[PDB]
């Protein structure tokens, strides 16, 4: 999709201290091979008080997105919040929380479901609901969220590709202007790669009590195998090429023109990692801030970008890639152009 | 919002057996008062088997639904799965597992949380998707899915204003035809009511284990404790009445046109319920039906218009309003126009 009107006008990430994947093999809680091969530094990690429940990191964020992009709260015409695990209450509305604390009470509010995608999916949802004439306002406030605790999280161990962070994340989309345009988004999607994410584990009526740890490695092994495909790996390089591709080509944009691109947090460790497949080299990734706060649940994406913003590594004329990708498998991407700073 | 051009291709349900209240309350289940004055009369029951997970059910009721409509499932631009409760397993992607299973492989597909209300507001973010560009397709999916478990929830008791029932329903959009046209939707939303759908829980770094059993009605009393508001029944009149009065007045409709309102599943038994602010009696609503099935997550609008196009409850010409409301507090309305019947 080529956007012909719609802007950022402001983004933000909340994130907790570091803890170092050293202090955790140090504890005998890492594996020091897996800590080698995965190449993950450290990981953002909240304290378990009220105040950092993942609605109210992302209530924190949305604040600092809504105020560095001067909108008023009577002109945000939706909220999304995308998460990937527990919020803290059962049974609730966190995504009501995040729009009362930060915009008010008169405004629609989704919680997103679409794994690590959820942020660079709400995108696509959000431009459109923007430019349907809906809503009188003239902008969405997309926000992510999570915190992840034992027993059921292991944070070093739960996923083989990658180590969980905790925080929150926000960006604020408008149709009026920003300090970067969207120039572009495209999804790619592979829904028969949802097996690797439940592999075979059953469906259980009723949250399985007391909780064992999640291992997320070895359902994708298990969901490999019950799948039975020929081309597995092929479905997952199509899918991302053309997210990459529609991204590139409705922006307008080759990719020796990306200053920057903003990835989701992961890393193989052994042969070719998605910069190849991107066709671009690691420095101009986000692996170096990325391997410092893990995977961030849904807001590896809006966090890259606030950490570019924020240092001036990027400035005016300068397009940035921001690729999604989550289990699914959906992957979206997205063109933005930095028109001030 | 008037909508020029979008419609509901097909609907459909996928219901589990019916269990009754006088059962319930015959194995000490349920109240005797508490039956009564709730006056539903059974919810739907599925069992623990694999084949009824909620992403299952929801997959049976998608197959239904685009089959009705004689739309292909390669135009499906958009799925979207809305749901209350846990879908089977976790840490995984259930709305993926409704679209590969309904659609294919190449639908983008999304879960979607607004509690009651996530079946209606569904409608109006697709209904935006469909018209942006963004997708090849014409057509969108929505589905619902829960099933209800103890020990955390007592589909009885763990609300008070109604009873669970297990099941999935189905609904099809289409920017090119359908059985009926979607002339307007309206949201009326005042998210302060948060508190009262988690009273003084306290934020838990985990899910707490073992789950005792939900009391959402005592929620709501320790909400309104905290929450100390001067105005909260001019709250839920002011949202309910603002999307009543848009989807009727941008469908260009009045209350007495509407031949038949689908409602939430829902009851006081004491004083007005949601048919006298709505302005139409009882009989002009879902609730003979409702009352049948109980409260099936965020499926009782599909579930309720299915009921009526499949035993020619209306007939083309007839107007239709599609009422929401769930914890949030959000209330979404449609008006839709039958055209023809499926």
């Amino acid at each position: 999709m080529r956007w012909e009107n719609l802007f950022v006008s402001g983004v933000a990430a909340w994130l907790p201290p570091l803890s170092t994947a050293q202090d955790a093999v140090m504890a005998g809680l890492l594996d020091p091979a897996r800590s080698k091969l995965r190449g993950i530094e450290s990981v953002t990690v909240a304290s378990d008080a009220e105040e950092d429940a993942p609605p109210r990191m992302a209530a924190r964020a949305a604040r600092a997105a809504l105020g560095r992009g001067d909108v008023d709260p009577a002109d945000v015409s939706l909220v999304l919040h995308s998460s990937l695990w527990f919020q803290g209450i059962d049974l609730w509305p966190a995504a009501s929380y995040v729009a009362h604390e930060a915009v008010g009470r008169h405004v629609p509010a989704f919680g997103l479901a679409q794994r690590c995608n959820g942020g660079m999916g709400a995108i696509e949802l959000a431009g459109a609901y923007l430019g349907s004439g809906i809503g009188a306002g003239h902008a969405a406030l997309l926000t992510t969220g999570d915190r992840f605790a034992g027993p059921r999280i292991d944070r070093w161990n739960s996923v083989d590709v990658t180590m969980y962070g905790d925080g929150a994340a926000a960006l604020v989309l408008s149709t009026r202007d920003g300090f970067a345009r969207v120039l572009s988004t495209a999804t790619g999607v592979d829904n028969s790669l949802e097996i690797l994410a439940r592999g075979d584990e059953p469906f259980a009526p009723h949250p399985v009590e007391p909780s064992p740890v999640a291992d997320l490695g070895t359902r994708t092994v298990r969901g490999a195998e019950l799948a039975d495909l020929p081309d597995l790996t092929h479905r997952y390089i199509d899918l991302l090429v053309a997210a990459k591709t529609q991204a590139l080509e409705d922006a307008g944009t080759a990719i020796e023109d990306i200053a920057h691109a903003v990835i989701p947090v992961s890393r193989r460790g052994t042969g070719h990692e998605l910069h190849d497949l991107l066709g671009l080299p690691d420095e101009r990734t986000s692996w170096a801030y990325g391997r410092t706060t893990g995977h961030v649940g849904a807001g590896d994406q809006y966090a890259g970008l606030a950490h570019l913003v924020e240092n001036a590594l990027v400035q005016p004329g300068d397009r940035v890639l921001l690729f999604g990708g989550g289990a699914g498998y959906t992957c979206t991407a997205a063109v933005v152009e930095i028109l001030r700073m």
